[PDB]
């Protein structure tokens, strides 16, 4: 099982022991990255370089002539990890490092190329930015999962966005990005550092002098890919040719001169297609070699072929995707760790590159970045739910199956303004519509529903309790311990209305009264933990479980009530 699937593989059902003693070849001019991470992992021959020197001759004809595409042979006679690129070589020595298991080697041979050109993430939500240790862990991850391009463009610093982009960077935020891209190179990944300098931005001289002062300096500090937004900019300046002139100038003028420009982007001020002459302009009088931003047909929606092929007519060129996904600063009290899916899984030539607006917590967001990291590289090969098993299992091994459950219950986004859902909780929804329809309507309940319902119930107290105790990933246990409280209350309340449903009558009341301070406490979690502006508070499994245990709760408070003359109040 490798991640992301590479395009050719073939397995000859063998292993092959661990050379002890190796002769390595071409390690002077092979990536010296890749001969660092190649060592790490240490006679046998084993050959690595890119394609051009004399360590690779003779399986320069297997290479693939596809950018960040590369060969890896391993057989009983050698080892052969050849690279299209100083980046293939790369790519090739970290599905080398998923091959090796215990210090053996299958017999395979693999030829891979990225299916789309750019992927990666984009750092664009609204609300609290990374820190810099969690962007370093970041960087890393991207390296070892295939991506390439991270945007770094947050909302919330002023030197990119107006009124300080024309300012330098302070000395010490100036080496947190020198450190940034230093790692981003070691890794593989293009820094493209944005800059929105909007605001009713009146086109002058000054300016646009001024940007390009500000990117010779970003240069001078090592960046090598750059990207211009005009993202919803208020600007007078949503002037289409005046957008399309200022980055046809800076790309004649700084992209030509300097020797090693990767990536240049730009944002139009209609990024999605609900939002809408502009884009025909736009495409029309760029350059072809700058890409353009898109998010779908909505501002938050799926890639589909009817919502690409929409677009890709007016700009002229394949489209540069923007998926919000799993970005939560609209809903930012739900947790989104369901799968990725709903993008069409054969439209790889119509994009330039993906990249992902994630969650402002980055360890969460790691599943659904692993899952387009998968996507982007091969979207033929892309299987939606093993990859995101294969995500929950990267990220959490020890508890795996505990991060599974309590992600099986945290996906849907709930009630929102964009009406943008997820799938959550279907396992168990036909035995929860099943035993509502039973005990509904006053008939008697399905018992295997019972059993499957106390199942699901005690998995989620086991596996709450599991996560809070786990330091694997204290990361991500950090950025969920409210959330994993919220979900153990309410696999608590559900226990106690799955014994409140097999009644005498003091059992009963003392059951409805702890599920009442069960109720308190999940309100004293809601207005105590995650307050924001805009989405204050903790919800969790409101999809399914919440729904199912409020009704029942009414159910049996109400017959309780016809068969006593009592008045409780069943108000959650
Ligand atoms: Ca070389």
């Amino acid at each position: 099982s490798l991640q992301p699937p590479p395009q050719q593989l073939i397995v000859q059902n063998k292993t092959i022991d661990l050379p002890a003693v190796y002769q390595l070849n071409g390690g002077e001019e092979a990536n010296p990255h890749a001969v660092k991470v190649l060592k790490e992992l240490l006679g046998m021959l084993i050959s690595i370089g890119e394609k051009g020197d004399k360590s690779v001759r003779k399986y320069s004809r297997q290479i693939p002539d596809h950018k960040e595409g590369y060969y890896l042979s391993v057989n009983e006679k050698e080892i052969v990890l050849a690279g299209n690129d100083e980046r293939g070589t790369y790519y090739a020595l970290q599905t080398f490092a998923q091959l090796l298991k215990d210090g053996k080697l299958p017999e395979v041979e693999i030829k891979d190329y990225p299916s789309v050109r750019y992927r990666g993430v984009v750092e664009g939500f609204y609300g609290t930015p990374w820190s810099h240790q969690a962007r370093l862990s970041q960087l890393k991850f991207y390296g070892k999962n295939k991506m390439n391009t991270y945007i770094y463009g947050p909302k919330d610093d002023p030197y990119h966005s107006a009124p300080n982009w024309r300012l330098p960077y302070p000395d010490k935020e100036a080496a947190q990005l020198q450190e940034l891209v230093a790692v981003a190179n070691e890794n593989e990944v293009d820094f493209v550092w944005a800059i929105h300098p909007g605001q009713d931005i009146k086109w002058n001289k000054e300016d646009r002098d001024l940007l390009l002062a500000k990117f010779e300096k970003m240069y001078q500090l090592g960046v090598r890919s750059f990207a211009v937004f005009f993202d919803n900019i208020s600007g007078e300046g949503t002037n289409p040719q005046k957008q399309a002139e200022l980055l046809n100038y800076i790309d004649e003028k700084f992209a030509q001169v300097k020797p090693d420009i990767n990536q240049l982007v730009m944002c139009p001020t209609e990024y999605n297609k609900s939002w809408s002459n502009y884009l025909t302009t736009l495409g029309d009088k760029l350059n072809p070699s700058i890409q353009i931003m898109w998010t779908g047909d909505r501002v938050i929606s799926d890639i589909t072929r009817d919502g690409i092929s929409w677009i890709n007519e007016r700009i002229k060129r394949p489209a540069y995707i923007w998926w919000n996904f799993p970005v939560s600063d609209y809903v930012r009290d739900h947790l989104l760790l369901g799968p990725v899916y709903g993008n069409d899984t054969t439209i790889a030539k119509e994009m330039s590159g993906f990249v992902t607006n994630p969650m402002e917590h980055a360890e969460s967001s790691k599943i659904a970045i692993y899952s387009v990291a998968s996507y982007a590289w091969n979207p033929a090969k892309y299987d939606t739910w093993q990859t995101w098993k294969d995500a929950i299992r990267t990220i959490l091994p020890s508890a795996a199956e505990e991060l599974e459950c309590f992600a099986m219950h945290n996906s849907d986004l709930g009630p929102n303004g964009h009406g943008y859902r997820r799938e959550e909780s279907m396992d168990i929804q036909p035995a929860a519509e099943r035993f509502l329809k039973a005990f509904k309507e006053g008939k008697n309940y399905d018992k295997a529903d019972f059993e499957t319902l106390q199942y699901t119930f005690e998995r989620m107290k086991e596996s709450a309790d599991i996560l809070l105790m786990n330091t694997e990933n204290k990361p991500l246990i950090v950025e969920i311990t409210p959330w994993v409280h919220q979900f153990k209350l309410t696999a608590e309340m559900g226990e106690e209305v799955l014994k409140m449903v097999e009644g005498n009558e003091s059992y009963f009341l003392r059951k409805y009264n702890h599920v009442k301070a069960l109720q308190q406490q999940m309100f004293y979690i809601d207005q105590t933990s995650n307050q924001n502006p805009y989405q204050p508070g903790v919800k969790t499994a409101t999809r399914v479980i919440k729904p199912l245990i409020d009704r029942t709760f009414a159910t049996v408070v109400k017959f309780f009530n016809q068969k006593f003359n009592a008045h409780l109040d069943a108000t959650t």
